[PDB]
């Protein structure tokens, strides 16, 4: 019985916390990394966007945990004799949490090693394979305090067509689904897998996205957010 | 302009279309086909449920399209020394349909070809592989028109696990999407695909379930629903709903 | 456990049970009463109108009540030279309930005398004074199993202005609330009281409409329902809800 | 198509902006104004809460407006010996507003003339008759730019009952509706004006409510929010 539910189809900053390279653009489109006056993104490019209001995720003298479930449209796009990097990830973070490393590690990591201090839950588009923990085809994955996913299902990305995705959380089963669709392709892929949000998380979190570009020429990538919806719920005892 | 809305955790007749075999049993569940006496599916069982109420799924004077989206959860089990056969789906039929063939026809059908006025779109959870239209592995299919799907995707079905299923249908991309999780297994399946519902079902609809137990000894399973809700608007947010 | 949820901004038949004179005009308004082939309001006409599915208020099992709400929009006009007769009410009534005496008991009743078999609750909105039961001034009421309002609020009608409707029902302190707004006016009413709905409506109901126009030569009325939203949950956010 | 709902039983400060005496109670109880350890509300006590998100009313670019309504159960009680003063009232104020004068003035006004700068909706429940400007009775009141409501009806206030409160604005009509009831004596009341938010409040505002206490012995309550409800609805055209 604490409920918060949003949903936009438009974004304005007025109600986001937009961390470094993250803007939204005149046409309401959340635009997590650097894109120029050319309309190109640029190389090593780090941004985040949240909901300016924390989340109720669980609660330490109930025990209760919230389910939640969050849907967004997104549009990753590549310029002409570039591939795709580094990709972008729908997050639960501790609020007051700053950015970490470019790159690869999707600005939520400093390094690829398991760190239960990094109190973070991300479902991660990944459009770059990074050799020392990816899986090598392109992937969804559901990221518990690390950048090595502890499972992954691969996703046949094609640039510049809109992605949608559905994530939810069922407090009750402590299953996390992600999946993602191509309206236009009419392709579809989901990965799903447990996740223990009270050991994991602090009580109260931030929602929202982050994203990065590669770091080497040839690397690179718009990732733009277009629309959000998000809900949840925690059990409070009436 | 139109919006309808129902979720039920427990089932009652009094709001239910039951046809042939489906009954709700007195622990609120919707069993679709025949149990015995002692608490085993009986072979060539077909039972359909429907919420009681027509659904509007589009309308000839705006062409509007409903989006709609539903979610349940069932519980297919199946007694030792058998195989399972042979599925449940969720259907959009035209109001007062009656069952048609059982067996791998799912009560939806006369025969496995194409039927351009059996007016039928169909989500199948298929347990058994019917050699003259099915793939081999048992699978999620979309029907329309027919038992021989548009399309499919693997299910790795587990008798006795809890199934929910979550089937949406947007009517700006036509695309339906139907996907099914284990949670207890930590499995997941999805198959997607676009259904013009405009030339293929009537202006009005009811919506439900359809299930039936194979014919042939040693293919029998329970089709059981658990819980159901159903949301359509005509003129969806997909995380208020999931919730 | 159990929600239903439904809201139209324009009205089909194909979804609701039409009874005596009401009719879906061709402009999907539930005109509840009989209006003649010049667009006037004729005299002695009765009509109820229900949603088709029944909705479950309370369970013997549990011992649970729903809470609910319902909002609606509704016109009501009165041609010149006459005056308004003799209203329109929401009602819940037993599944497959028949229209009663016309009139000034609004297709409830057989007299005015309280009967605790009736099975019914209501909320009247009454345009017309009768003598026997009714307070002078035109008045919103809480109908419970008779005529003769448990509440009323004085009603400050205006013909042919669009009325918008709250009706509340919270199981938990058993009130029901009725408020009615004339927005171009500015003008507002509330009454509220509370009904114990498990002692006098049976566990599952039918919801809707019933209007009645005056008997009488110079007493006559237009009852037109505009759109209608229902929601009820049994084991309301409000805000959610009015929205 | 820019959708914001939320809905508390129990609160927490992580998501609410609190200014001046307010404060979360162990209880999980919003209390608006001082009270002591002794549960005796104090003199001269003002308090604001505001949810952590701002709220967008309108859009300047197409001229939409918003849809919303607020539920929300209130307590107001009185020591013996003592009267009321001086009420609650749900607020929409520009982000980043500050408190006003005490007392009758609610927090929300610097005296008692029209300002169109005070950029103020407010739906108030006044416990204490100023001479200088409100009826005799207390009151509910739709206070816009000004503590002298544009409209207000007789509320027969009753110290330590359970009071909920629905307010509801439709931008279509332009009317804003406001009802109270009292569930334990079946007491209900309600009044209606139209407002014109565009003409009155910026495009994005906060949401929540003010409270004081009186300044003179004797003139004094408890201010406490025991749930709230919110939602809000902007087309923004699809
Ligand atoms: C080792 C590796 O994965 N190299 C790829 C490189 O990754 C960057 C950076 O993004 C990673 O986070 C760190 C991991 O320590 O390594 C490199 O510094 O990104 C390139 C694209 O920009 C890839 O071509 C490399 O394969
Ligand atoms: C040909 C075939 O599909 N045989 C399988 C059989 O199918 C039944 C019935 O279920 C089908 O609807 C019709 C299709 O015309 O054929 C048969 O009568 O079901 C058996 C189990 O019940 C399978 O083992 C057969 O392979
Ligand atoms: C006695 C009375 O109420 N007379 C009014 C009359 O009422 C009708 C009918 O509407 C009532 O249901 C029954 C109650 O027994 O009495 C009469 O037959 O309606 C007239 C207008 O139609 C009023 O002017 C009478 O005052
Ligand atoms: C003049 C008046 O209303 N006096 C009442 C007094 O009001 C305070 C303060 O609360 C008001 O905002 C200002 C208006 O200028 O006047 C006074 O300073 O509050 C008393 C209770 O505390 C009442 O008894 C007075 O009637
Ligand atoms: C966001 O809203 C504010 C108006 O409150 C405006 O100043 C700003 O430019 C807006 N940005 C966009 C992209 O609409
Ligand atoms: C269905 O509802 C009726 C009450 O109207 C009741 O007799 C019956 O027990 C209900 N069924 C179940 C499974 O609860
Ligand atoms: C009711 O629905 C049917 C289509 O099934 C249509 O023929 C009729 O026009 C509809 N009524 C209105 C008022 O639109
Ligand atoms: C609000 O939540 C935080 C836990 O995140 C806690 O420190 C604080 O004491 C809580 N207050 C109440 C009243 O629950
Ligand atoms: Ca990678
Ligand atoms: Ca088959
Ligand atoms: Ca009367
Ligand atoms: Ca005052
Ligand atoms: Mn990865
Ligand atoms: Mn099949
Ligand atoms: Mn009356
Ligand atoms: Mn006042």
């Amino acid at each position: 019985a604490s409920q918060t539910s949003f949903s936009f189809q438009r974004f304005n900053e007025t109600n986001l916390i937009l961390q470094r390279d993250a803007t939204v653009s005149s046409k309401g489109q959340l635009r997590l990394t650097n894109v120029n006056d050319n309309g190109e993104p640029t190389l090593s490019s780090l941004g985040r966007a949240f909901y300016s209001a924390p989340i109720q995720i669980w609660d330490n003298t109930t025990g209760a945990v919230a389910s939640f479930a969050t849907s967004f449209t997104f549009n990753i796009d590549v310029p002409n004799n570039s591939g795709p990097a580094d990709g972008l990830a729908f997050v639960l973070l501790p609020v007051g949490s700053q950015p970490k490393d470019k790159g690869g590690l999707l600005g939520l990591f400093n390094n690829y090693k398991y760190d239960s201090n990094a109190h973070t839950v991300a479902v991660e588009f990944d459009t770059l394979y990074n050799v020392h923990w990816d899986p090598k085809p392109r992937h969804i994955g559901i990221d518990v305090n690390s950048i090595k996913s502890i499972k992954t299902t691969t996703w046949d990305f094609v640039k510049g067509e809109n992605a949608e995705v559905l994530i939810t959380y069922d407090s009750s089963t402590k299953l996390l689904v992600a999946s993602l669709v191509y309206p236009s392709l009419k392709t579809s892929f989901i990965v799903s897998d447990t996740v223990d949000l009270k050991s994991v998380l602090p009580e109260w979190v931030i929602v929202g996205f982050t994203a990065t570009t590669g770091i080497t020429k040839g690397n690179v990538e718009t990732n733009d957010i277009l629309s959000w919806s998000f809900a949840s719920k925690l059990s409070d005892g009436t």
